[PDB]
């Protein structure tokens, strides 16, 4: 396969230079040893970023390492990935099915020309959307592990980075102890991301911010909570995500209730959620929001 031939070219040149894997990979920020091994064994295709690094370390141009083989991805893939990521479900299980079908479709159409990071993106969306246990998928976990180590060192996050970060938050769900240093570092860097004109990116960023806010409540990490609310509203503002407002004001209400014991402010925030829900095309979210307000003991 293309993966076999490219992997062997990389491996042959590395060995030719009497270069160990650890030497090639340096501090692992751009390429890890296990990432390199999967490439050299033909198990995964290098992405442009990782091939660019490998070629720099070997003093070659990328064209050299490829010979006639290619690693480029068709525009059609990116269009379907873009449509997929932009697709909201709101927890609606008929939409969830629609989204899982899109993922399946994209994977079937492109799995053989995609690098590891793109393939992981598909696995992550699928696992979270289907509530698959992250432990059930060790092969995915091994790949996620090194890509997440690399995300820890980044200041600027891509859409794929944001989705890895989503999978990370997914690990923390329901837990009560957690690596506090890692969490705070990730949250802090998420909070500093520029907000671009790019709905796909903003949806991934919005969903990570939602995860942070739910976790800050459940892990009792209340520092900067309203800063998270503020960022959520800023993303909604940038991309005009009107349907996403009620979920944000519900979280702010739960914060006021649980952390400040403020029932008047919590009632105001639920009422904002109900108001923003009420002018939506369908009334599912308004009914849900009204029910949540009532279950939290407010009028």
């Amino acid at each position: 396969s293309i993966k076999d031939s490219i992997g062997l070219r990389i491996k042959t040149e590395r060995e030719c230079q009497q270069m160990s894997r650890e030497v090639l990979c340096l501090d692992g920020a751009e390429l890890t040893v296990r990432q390199l091994i999967r490439i050299e064994k033909g198990e995964s295709l290098p992405s442009l970023d990782k091939l660019s690094y490998i070629a720099k370390r070997l003093g070659k141009s990328m064209a050299d390492l490829l010979d006639h083989d290619r690693i480029e991805i068709p525009d059609t893939y990116y269009e379907m990935k873009n449509r997929l990521i932009k697709f909201p479900t709101y927890g609606d299980k008929e939409r969830v099915k629609q989204k899982l079908d899109l993922i399946e479709d994209v994977y079937n159409q492109f799995f053989d020309i995609l690098p590891e990071e793109e393939l992981l993106t598909l696995d992550i969306l699928e696992n979270i959307l289907s509530f698959t246990s992250w432990e059930e998928r060790p092969k995915v976990e091994e790949i996620y592990e090194d890509l997440f180590e690399q995300v820890k060192r980044k200041k600027k996050f891509s859409t794929n980075d944001l989705l890895v970060i989503d999978y990370y938050f997914y690990h923390l769900y329901g837990r009560k102890q957690y690596d506090k240093k890692i969490f705070d570092r990730i949250v802090d860097r998420v909070l500093k991301q520029n907000i671009p004109t790019d709905d796909a990116y903003n949806i991934a960023l919005f969903n990570d911010l939602m995860a942070i806010a739910g976790l800050k409540i459940s892990l009792e990490s209340f520092k900067d909570f309203l800063t998270v609310i503020d960022k959520l509203l800023a993303v909604i503002e940038k991309s005009q995500f009107h349907s996403y407002k009620p979920g944000v004001y519900i979280l702010e209400a739960k914060y006021e209730l649980i952390h400040n014991g403020n029932k008047k402010k919590a009632t105001e925030n639920y009422d904002k959620a109900i108001m923003f829900a009420s002018v939506l095309e369908d009334s599912v979210l308004e009914e849900k929001t009204r029910a949540e307000k009532a279950a939290d003991g407010l009028g």
